[PDB]
């Protein structure tokens, strides 16, 4: 019933991508030492999305986890190129908490069954990119590039049904734009499902999350905003705090 920040970071080959902006760090591109980092400022949660060419990426993803889950106490979550249960299971068994599958669940909707049967659905995050198209929500696989003709509605009730945990819901719309969180989108969705909502896409200023907040989401998904500190952790959740949002100290 608290709400949760999450600091969101994309990672490759065990880089963080575009690095960060905390010079208090011996390494402002070394995910584990920014997140930690992170971790001591008050984030709730990580996130960490790797991209890393495919060759090696079992084997990176395997190294980040390792390595993160030896310095942070807080829930994590892996994400990115997940396509079938082993590779989540050996995920989670090296360190993750969590892991966040979006394309792989849409075309298999039974992995998200899989997973949580053996790690509960607390583990399994769903990843729901969605925009408008024709005046109806749409969901889109293949970062963005695939029109899945399903509609947001129909998606959101499979994925609880089939047992996940959480879903972010992604604005495609709204992804790198600054210009606040879709809450529109949050506001279809929130009578649709049980499930914790994590909004992702748009956030530019400490109000935006206010606004998310309010339209019904239970967390929120935070990405170049925090690691530019174009907002400050400790700022935003003092501001949530004075207007009544439920956060953690």
């Amino acid at each position: 019933l608290a709400k949760r920040i999450i600091a969101a970071l994309i990672v490759k080959d065990g880089r963080v991508v575009k690095g960060s902006n905390f010079e208090n760090l011996r390494d402002s591109g070394d995910p584990v030492e920014l997140g930690k980092f992170y971790s001591e400022i008050g984030i709730d949660e990580l996130s960490f999305a790797d991209i890393t060419a495919s060759v090696e990426k079992r084997k990176t993803m395997l190294e980040l986890v390792e390595k993160v889950a030896e310095q942070i106490d807080i829930p994590f979550t892996v994400g990115g190129g997940i396509h079938d249960f082993e590779t989540a299971s050996e995920l989670i068994l090296r360190g993750a908490d969590k892991v966040e599958i979006n394309t792989a669940a849409v075309e298999n909707p039974s992995l998200i069954t899989q997973i949580a049967q053996t790690f509960g659905s607390q583990a399994v995050v769903v990843y729901i990119a969605a925009k408008r198209v024709d005046g109806e929500f749409m969901v889109f696989t293949y970062s963005g590039k695939k029109n899945t003709g399903i509609l947001l509605r129909d998606w959101v009730v499979e994925v609880e049904k089939r047992g996940a945990g959480e879903i972010v819901l992604g604005s495609i719309d709204r992804l790198g734009t600054k210009s606040g969180y879709d809450t529109e989108m949050i506001r279809f969705v929130r009578p649709l499902t049980t499930l914790p909502i994590i909004a992702h896409g748009g956030a530019g200023k400490m109000e935006h999350f206010l606004e998310a907040f309010l339209a019904g989401a239970d967390a929120a998904k935070a990405n170049s905003v925090l690691h530019f500190r174009e907002i400050d952790v400790r700022e935003l959740k003092e501001y949530l705090k004075k207007h009544g949002v439920n956060v953690r100290l």
